[PDB]
């Protein structure tokens, strides 16, 4: 049956306030939201019990960390929308396992960083929205600029918004050559 902080039909859950991510939720549904959601963290293998998912979203919600394989057992997931919310950490392995994934987004997220080779294995991805976060161009970032130039995948024009000789400048544009690291 549906969970009492979320919305079901047959293929959808739409779930608010959520203190939790529910273990309850209908394994058939193919598409579930987190919306406004209580929890500030999502582990490792947090959605085994819908394993049958195509899309994912999460929006205003606040999250700790995203850990490593969170989304591991979804070899179905297509979509996985992660915009407009607060997220003070993301993990190097945080979308290993997602072989179908056609189209992500981190967009809206103030993200400040990203960690290397976080797109590894996604080798169905045809659309990445990076855009609305808070890129620091530093060191750290050197692997997102190599990805950039190097992907199929469709990706809009994204701007550092630090450190401050770098603010607005478009990293889409970037080089190795910007950055000289150790």
């Amino acid at each position: 049956k549906c969970p009492a902080v979320c919305t079901c039909t047959k293929d959808n859950a739409l779930c608010e306030n959520a203190r939790s991510i529910p273990r309850t939720v209908p394994p058939d549904v193919i598409s579930l939201s987190f919306v406004r959601s209580g929890f500030t963290e999502i582990s490792e293998g947090s959605f085994l019990f819908t394993p049958s998912l195509q899309l994912l979203l999460f929006t205003s919600n606040s999250f700790d960390v995203i850990s490593d394989d969170a989304f591991i057992g979804l070899p179905h997931l297509e979509y996985l929308f992660i915009e407009n919310n607060n997220i003070k950490s993301i993990s190097r392995h945080t979308f290993r396992g997602l072989k179908s994934l056609i189209h992500l987004s981190l967009a809206n997220n103030n993200l400040q960083t990203l960690p290397k080779d976080i797109f590894k294995g996604l080798d169905s991805l045809t659309n990445v929205d990076l855009r609305g976060n808070s890129f620091n161009c530093d060191c750290k970032l050197k692997w997102l600029v190599e990805w950039l130039g190097h992907t199929n995948a469709t990706v809009e024009d994204i701007y550092c918004e630090g450190p401050p000789e770098y603010k607005k400048r478009k990293i889409n544009s970037l080089s190795s050559k910007d950055f000289d690291c150790i």
